[PDB]
């Protein structure tokens, strides 16, 4: 994250971090909810671990869990469709992160949140960094990425004169903001962008109202 602050412990337990070099959010306590980017497909998988908990990754609180599968969205291929989840052993035992089911809360200013680079080009974060980043239209959005943008599957945010962004690192960990009882709700996972910060160059994030019963379906059988 460029541009942001650091996250307090216990501001947003449903984060993990995951051992790829990505982000997750807590979807269930043992089900993690990341980027099909992230991974290499479905299948029984225990090469991965979520570090959840804390936001010092070099806390002795820390809880460390392995996968057991992995459940990348169906028809994911590189374009649109990125979200997947990832089946724990153990549970993490932290409050879940709600999912947006409607489009209600496609705008607004939004949170985001990961231990990715907080410079383009930048190392990776040892303690959780948080942002605000503003919705941005699909229009504008597809003006600054033209025929790559996946309107109906993707939702942009960030300033259009750069500055605060989610950047490398980050990818797969969760975009979010207050619903209407005063409970974080996500609306996108971090995607992909050019660059970081940089001006006229938003970050783009799974819609994940698009996707909501879908992954729902793939968690009930997960
Ligand atoms: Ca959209």
């Amino acid at each position: 994250v460029v541009g942001g602050t650091r996250a307090a412990q216990g501001e947003f337990p449903f984060m993990v971090r995951l051992s790829m070099g990505c982000g997750g959010a807590l979807y269930a306590q043992d089900i993690v909810l990341t980027a099909a980017h992230c991974v290499s497909g479905s299948g029984n998988n225990t090469s991965i671990t979520a570090t959840g908990g804390v936001v010092d990754l070099q806390s002795s609180s820390a809880v460390k869990v392995r996968s057991t599968k992995v459940l990348q969205a169906p028809g994911y291929n590189g374009t649109g469709k990125d979200w997947a989840l990832i089946k724990l052993a153990q549970p993490i035992n932290q409050p879940t992160l709600k999912i947006a089911t409607t489009t209600a809360y496609n705008q607004g200013t939004f949170t985001v949140a990961g231990w990715g680079a907080n410079r383009e080009g930048g190392s990776q974060q040892r303690y959780l960094l948080k942002a605000n980043v503003p919705f941005v239209s699909d229009a504008a959005c597809r003006s600054a990425y033209g025929n790559e943008l996946v309107a109906n599957e993707e939702i942009c945010a960030g300033y259009d004169t750069g500055g605060v962004d989610t950047c490398q690192g980050d990818s797969g960990g969760p975009m979010f903001r207050k619903d209407n009882a005063d409970e974080w709700i996500q609306v996108g996972i971090v995607s992909w962008g050019e660059g970081c910060a940089r001006k006229g160059k938003y970050g783009v994030y799974t819609e994940v109202s698009t996707f909501a019963s879908a992954i729902a379906s793939a968690a009930r059988t997960l």
